[PDB]
């Protein structure tokens, strides 16, 4: 009887504890379940996930192995596959999310064989006992990456079942699959890493790796990435690994503070008088604010499914601080546009950019959207690609009065934080 390897947000063969744990015991068959709880999302994200599942199947086939893909609720389909295959047990990487725990609990109940869950590779795990709200103390627990696990060589023969739907992303996807991811990683470490510290705050994000869409789906292990960067070493290297660690900090935060999906981490802000306003929400959402930087960011996001960190923090903070828009709606609309959209990481980013309690980032830091563009888009090349409407970073009939909006937020936030 084979062992089932159930891939979720780990669509790869390299550094995959569940895959190896299973293969060491006997023949394996891989499984992906196309779960409506994750797939009732935007076309771009459905297609990014589907095409990486397709790539993983190709990877299994190229090694002579079998990847099943079934559609439906995991607690129906996983036991289905285990019965049809006569599997002895199912292996998967632990998910520490509320839905991960719910789903895996229901799967374990419905399976008449063990579900063996192994820790996913991390730089630091999300579920350490100590809760940290601040990145520095959390980051000090990291002492360098453990070595990643090899991929299998050839995989054991088995029967393949199930179809992988072809869906329209509506935009150009990156090349899916771990072969493309690993090529991307090795090029970045070679060419860009040396100046990463000096170039990671560009509005165009061209100093960075552009690997988040692979990290989000586990197509690339963060442990392997951290290990490879550390073997490279030099100055870029420490700073880039620090950013990998921000990803793990985000999982840590949502794990210890699950209620931050509902309300600010900082309790002083839980009564902030946000101002719902359909028109303003839409102006922001569609990048029609009259603020060049913000409009460029949101138009790039709509068209591509990616945005640099420096653009994300400007676009997100503008909504929260300059527009006073309810953050939850904005957060969710933002995640749905992102190929790398990842609930914990996006929540972290929004609560950080919004001055809502992450990393004790102070309320009083308010981006000046013309200075931000001046500092992070040299000859204005980025503004020109994405909103050439605008001759400069100067706001052009902005949907709000920018200085008043600034003064208004700071007044409100000064009352709240210091009262
Ligand atoms: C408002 C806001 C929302 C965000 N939403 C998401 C999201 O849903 N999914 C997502 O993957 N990232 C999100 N980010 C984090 C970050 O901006 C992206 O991961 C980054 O832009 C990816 O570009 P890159 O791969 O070139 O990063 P690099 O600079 O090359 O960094 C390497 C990797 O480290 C991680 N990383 C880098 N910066 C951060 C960060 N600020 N926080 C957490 N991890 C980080 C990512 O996994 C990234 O691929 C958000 C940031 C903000 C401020
Ligand atoms: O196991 C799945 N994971 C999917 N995930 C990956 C996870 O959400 C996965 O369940 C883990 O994130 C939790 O173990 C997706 C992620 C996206 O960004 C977009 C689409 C999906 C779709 C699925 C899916 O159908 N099945
Ligand atoms: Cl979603
Ligand atoms: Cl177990
Ligand atoms: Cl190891």
């Amino acid at each position: 009887g084979p062992l089932l390897v159930w891939h979720r947000g780990d669509l790869r063969l390299h550094d995959h504890p569940a895959l190896l744990e299973a293969l060491a015991r006997g023949p394996v068959v891989g499984l992906v379940v196309l779960d409506p709880n994750n797939l009732k999302t935007t076309p771009r994200r459905r297609a990014w996930f589907l095409e990486n599942v397709r790539a993983l199947r190709e990877a299994y086939r190229a090694r002579g192995g079998a990847l099943w893909v079934l559609e439906g609720l995991p607690w129906e389909k996983v036991p289905e596959a285990a019965r049809r295959l006569k599997a002895k047990a199912v292996y998967a990487l632990t998910s520490h999310t509320p839905y991960g725990r719910y789903r895996d609990g229901r799967v374990r109940e419905a399976l008449p064989v063990p579900l063996h869950l192994l820790p996913a590779p991390h730089l630091l795990p999300p579920d350490l006992p100590r809760a940290y709200r601040v990145y520095t103390p959390f980051s000090r627990l990291y002492r360098g990456a453990a070595p990643p696990l090899p991929p299998p060589e050839a995989l054991p023969k088995g029967p393949e079942e199930g179809e992988i739907p072809r869906e329209d992303p509506g935009l150009p996807l990156p090349e899916p699959g771990e072969e493309a991811a690993l090529a991307g990683l090795r090029a970045f470490l070679e060419a860009k890493l040396p100046r990463y510290a000096e170039e990671r705050d560009r509005l165009d994000g061209e100093g960075g790796s552009r690997l988040s869409p692979y990290f989000a789906l586990g197509v690339l292990s963060p442990r392997l990435a951290a290990w490879e960067a550390e073997r490279r070493g030099g100055e870029g290297a420490r700073k880039w690994v620090a950013e990998l660690l921000w990803r793990d900090f985000s999982y840590h935060l949502l794990y210890h503070f699950p209620w931050m999906a509902e309300r600010p981490l900082d309790p002083r802000f839980q009564a902030f008088p946000w101002q719902e306003d359909e028109a303003l929400f839409q102006a922001w959402y569609e990048g029609k604010t009259g603020v060049p930087l913000v409009d460029a960011a949101m138009r790039e996001l709509h068209a591509t499914g990616f945005l640099s960190n420096r653009a994300r923090m400007n676009a997100a903070q503008f909504a929260v601080k300059h527009l006073l828009l309810p953050w939850k709606r904005c957060e969710e609309a933002f995640r749905h546009l992102l190929l790398d959209g990842d609930r914990a990481v996006n929540l972290q980013g929004w609560q950080w950019a919004g001055g809502l309690g992450v990393d004790a980032a102070p309320y009083f830091r308010v981006f000046n959207p013309v200075l931000q563009g001046e500092r992070h888009d040299p000859e204005g090349r980025w503004l020109k690609r994405w909103a050439p409407e605008y001759p400069s970073y100067a706001p052009k009939d902005p949907v709000v009065d920018l200085e008043e909006a600034r003064r208004r937020y700071l007044r409100l936030a000064r009352d709240l934080a210091r009262g």
